[PDB]
C-alpha cells in the first residue's frame, strides 16, 4: 500500500508518499528525493523499503514542484537549501511529530521510536544535515552521494550511525571531499562507515537513469543498506 | 576441526591450516595471515567461513615462523615482500593447483571453481597483490587494511570485484594511500568497492587483540565479507 499525504501541522505544509508494510509493524525510514523533486523513482524506492518490513515516507521539499531539467533542477535545489532551509527542517519535525503521534515506527522488540534517514544527492545533504540538526530523533543515516560543500554538516552533533554511498567517478563530488568527512566523523567519533564504488558516476542507484545506473553496484548498495536498516531499526 | 596441510609441489614447500564445511561441498577461499605469520587467530578465521559454507585454506607464507612482537613480526614481512615474493607467488599458485586437482572449490551450480582470496594488513597486501598476478584464477577478493607502497600492485590486471576494508584511523595506511588506489581502480576499470570504518585504527578485526579490536565494526564487516564472498563465489 501507498498513499499519498497532505496536512498542515504546526503552521507547516506536510506532503509525501507513504509506503507501508503488509501487516508488519515496523520501524519508519524519511526518504529524501534528489533535485528532480518527488518523482516516481523516489515512490519506487519508498515501495521497496516497505516490502522489506519499513514504513517509507518519501517527503516532498518542494512543495509540489519537480524538474526534468538540470537548470530548473538546481534552482529548486539552491531555493531549498538557500532561502528555505528553516521550513525544510519545520517539515521534517513536523513529520516526526506526526509519525509518533500515529504509532508509525514505533518497535515492539524494544519498545521505542525507531527512524531512520536515507536520500539521494540532495537528498543525501539533506540525510547528513537534518541527522545532525534532529539528532535525538533518528537511529540510522544513509545518506547517498550527497555534496558536502552546500551546506554545514555539522559533524560534531550526529548522534546516530551513518552509512554513507559514494561514487568513484563522481563529477559533482570530488574524493577530497569524502576524504574530509572521513577526517571529521574521526575526529568526533562518528560511527560513519563511508562506501566508495569504484567507476559509477553520481546517481548510480536510479535505474529509471540508464546513462548513470549501474546494475551491479546499485543491487549490492540496496544489499548493504537493508542490512544496515535491519541491524539498527529492527 | 581442521586439518594442517603439508606437502611440496613444483619445487616450493607448501603448508597452511584447511577448514572443511560440514554438509555442504562449496567455494574455496585462501585466508593471508597479518605480519605475526599464521597464528591461531588466523586458523580460527579459517574455522568461521567454514562455517559459512565455505572450504578456507589459512596459507602460511612464513615457512613454519611466527612472532609476537613488532620488530620481530617487521623482519619476517620484509623479507616476504622482498627476498622471498616470487617464492609465496609460487606457493600461491602451487596452493591453487593442489586443490583444483583436489577438486576443492567446485561449485556445482556454474560447473566450475569458484576461488576467493581476503587477507589482513601484509595479508592485504598480499591479496591484492596475488589477486593482480593470478588475474584469471580468483573470482573474489576481499584485501583489509593492507599497504599500497611496499609492493607493487598491477591494478591493470585484476579481473576479479573487490571489497577493500580500511580503517579511517589507521596509522600505517594514510587515507592519501586509500585515495590513490581509488583512483588507479577507476582508471584500469576495477571493480572495486572500498568500505572505510570511521574512528578505528589497523587490525580492528582482530578480536584477539583488545587494543585495537572494534566490535560493533568488527560485526558489520563480517557479515558485508561474507555476503560479498557468497555472492560472487556461490
Amino acid at each position: 500500500m501507498g498513499r499519498e499525504l497532505k496536512f498542515k501541522k504546526d503552521g507547516v505544509e506536510i506532503s509525501g508518499y507513504l509506503a507501508e508494510p503488509e501487516f508488519t509493524k515496523g520501524p519508519l525510514v524519511i526518504v529524501i528525493h534528489e533535485w528532480w523533486g518527488l518523482v516516481p523513482h523516489i515512490k519506487d524506492v519508498c515501495d521497496r523499503y516497505a516490502r522489506e518490513g519499513f514504513f517509507a515516507f518519501g517527503i516532498d521539499l518542494y512543495k509540489g514542484k519537480t524538474a526534468d531539467n538540470p537548470d530548473d533542477a538546481g534552482r529548486l535545489m539552491q531555493e531549498l537549501l538557500g532561502q528555505r532551509l528553516s521550513e525544510a527542517e519545520a517539515m521534517i519535525k513536523a513529520s516526526l511529530d506526526y509519525f509518533k503521534e500515529n504509532d508509525i515506527g514505533f518497535v515492539g522488540r524494544v519498545q521505542d521510536y525507531r527512524i531512520g534517514m536515507t536520500g539521494f544527492c540532495c537528498g543525501g545533504t539533506c540525510t547528513w544535515y537534518f541527522g545532525a540538526k534532529f539528532s535525538d530523533e533518528f537511529s540510522a543515516l544513509a545518506p547517498y552521494y550527497g555534496l558536502y560543500s552546500l551546506v554545514p554538516i555539522d559533524f560534531s552533533a550526529i548522534k546516530a550511525p551513518v552509512l554513507a554511498v559514494h561514487a568513484g567517478k563522481d563529477a559533482f563530488v570530488p574524493l577530497s571531499e569524502v576524504l574530509k568527512a572521513i577526517e571529521e566523523c574521526n575526529k568526533y567519533g562518528v560511527k560513519a562507515q563511508f562506501l566508495i564504488y569504484s567507476g559509477v558516476d553520481h546517481a548510480f542507484f536510479n535505474d529509471t537513469r540508464p546513462e548513470v545506473y549501474n546494475e551491479e553496484y546499485a543491487v549490492d548498495v540496496w544489499g548493504k543498506t537493508v542490512e544496515f536498516m535491519k541491524r539498527h531499526l529492527t
